[PDB]
């Protein structure tokens, strides 16, 4: 019984380590997530500042 | 305590199959955010590219100018 | 005869030459003048064209970073 | 009638001269000014191709993300 019980409180321990990792793994991923979207929508920002260059560039032209 | 023996032993086997299961699914998640990873440095390669030539536009532009 | 006749030839002429060149160098001034506009707007262009360049290398920067 | 005649024709000399100088130097302007433009025309048509692959580019990070 007494072996049992400490394996009992090893195991919990260990899970709750786990529960831990997976949670700040996807904390992480979804910090990631939000960072790569502002550069997106940064990229996408580049993308019609360099269009309204090409415009004026033609319209000199 | 029969009992209690009896109660902690079949804890354990559960504990044993969610510890298990758990490490399968930060691995599953590790692997699914390295492939991220990984595809997106091709685009931060490809991007480069385009910068180096968007910079020889640039100076072929201010060539024509100068 | 012949003399007066040459005078009034050359004359005329001249005249006609005049207002030829007057019309031609006021079309290769204006035609210049166009040019050097053209120029001057295009600099502004390469200027904004540069600040663009620079903001995506900030942007490719910042990636790289996320990446580690 | 003499001094006249030698005056209009030495006139006439330098302004045909102008006229030759004016028409060289038309020539000239309007062919740099060509070729400036088509130079320009080109650089215009790789700055689309480059606005095109940096919306490739976008395409596929969107996707990536989506």
């Amino acid at each position: 019984l007494q072996e049992v019980e400490i394996r009992n409180k090893d195991l919990e321990g260990q899970l709750s380590e786990m529960e831990q990792r997976l949670e700040k793994s996807q904390s992480e991923q979804d910090a990631f997530r939000s960072n790569l979207k502002t550069l997106l929508e940064i990229l996408d920002g580049k993308i019609f500042e360099l269009t309204e260059l090409r415009d004026n560039l033609a319209k000199l032209l």
